[PDB]
């Protein structure tokens, strides 16, 4: 089997991407944030504290003839941005782009933090990291990809995120019309439960490429590119007037600037992030200070190849017995 679904930016900055997902019988369609940095499929629901729902579409398990309470199971998750959610668990039928999993754990939120409430466009998350990170207790549950894997034509999914435009998540096949050149594959460590790999270096604009190993994660659920402070300083030094602002929380630059590109290495290959992809617009409405899309990871504990980096490539998440990542230009 295979599946193919369009993913759409939630706003004009590509802050995140939503993909429609069918849950239950008859189908309830919710728009979920596919997150290769976490491993829980959770949704706003009829159980979510009413004051914490503000425009999201909810899953109502009592209206699904295939929903079953997973007795005793609870979940609770906190994300790198400080947001969180928790609740109980149902199993139900879940389909993405024509690909159906029966018995998928659907984690029903009883509570969500303010950032989730305030974003009416995201009805939940669909985690695509490794199932060892799933938070269901006392019986850990599998991701949608892990459950679908055996049925897929090939044990892979691909992320093809658009710049200010829709893109595609495919499951079970590699669309050879979606990229240019060849795909370069690179080793993955699953020791932390992430799609963790080592970039071979970087360049700023037309500058020379610096060969240096940068360990980080491919994370579709993170907006920006978080890299070591040395690398980030080298990038922003090429932008007149750019500075790190503790009050704003990162590097800012004059909105009048033209940003240089940023290149990262995948083995001997190179992925080029155009400068425009690094512009996240005014820090507040009407400001002439703009927020940068490349930021320091020094406060995180890990480097994160988020959407800014991933949307410059066609990305293969290879879930074979020895997982690997593949990157192609497009």
């Amino acid at each position: 089997s295979t599946g193919s679904a369009t993913t759409t930016p939630i706003d004009s900055l590509d802050d995140a991407y939503i993909t429609p997902v069918q849950i239950g019988t008859p189908a309830q369609t919710l728009n979920l944030d596919f997150d290769t940095g976490s491993s829980d499929l959770w949704v706003f629901s009829s159980e979510t504290t009413a004051s914490e729902v503000d425009g999201q579409t909810i899953y109502t398990p009592s209206k699904s003839t295939t929903a079953k309470l997973l007795s005793g199971a609870t979940w609770s998750i906190s994300y790198g941005d400080g947001s969180s959610s928790s609740g109980d668990v149902y199993t139900d039928t879940v389909s993405v782009g024509g690909l159906t999993v029966t018995g998928q754990a659907v984690e029903s939120a009883k509570k969500v933090s303010s950032s989730f409430t305030e974003d009416s466009t995201i009805d939940g998350l669909l985690g695509l990291a490794f199932s060892t990170l799933n938070t269901v207790s006392p019986t850990q549950q599998k991701t949608f990809f892990d459950n679908a894997k055996a049925s897929l034509d090939s044990p892979v999914f691909t992320a093809d995120l658009g710049y200010h435009a829709p893109g595609t998540y495919n499951f079970g096949f590699i669309d050879t019309t979606a990229y240019t050149g060849s795909i370069t594959y690179t080793a993955v460590s699953t020791k932390q439960g992430f799609w963790e790999w080592t970039s071979t270096g970087y360049a700023v604009g037309s500058g020379t490429f610096k060969s240096t190993s940068i360990d980080g994660i491919a994370d579709t659920g993170t907006t920006l590119l978080y890299l070591p402070a040395t690398v980030v300083s080298a990038y922003w030094a090429q932008v007149s007037g750019a500075k790190s602002s503790s009050s704003v929380g990162g590097y800012v630059f004059p909105c009048s600037a033209t940003l240089p590109s940023f290149t990262f290495g995948v083995g001997s290959a190179r992925i080029v992030i155009p400068g425009d992809y690094i512009d996240f617009g005014p820090i507040s409405t009407g400001s002439s200070s703009c927020f940068g899309g490349i930021q320091s990871s020094a406060g995180i504990g890990i480097n994160i190849f988020g959407d800014v980096a991933l949307k410059a490539a066609f990305v293969v998440f290879n879930g074979a017995t020895t997982p690997t990542l593949g990157f192609a230009s497009k």
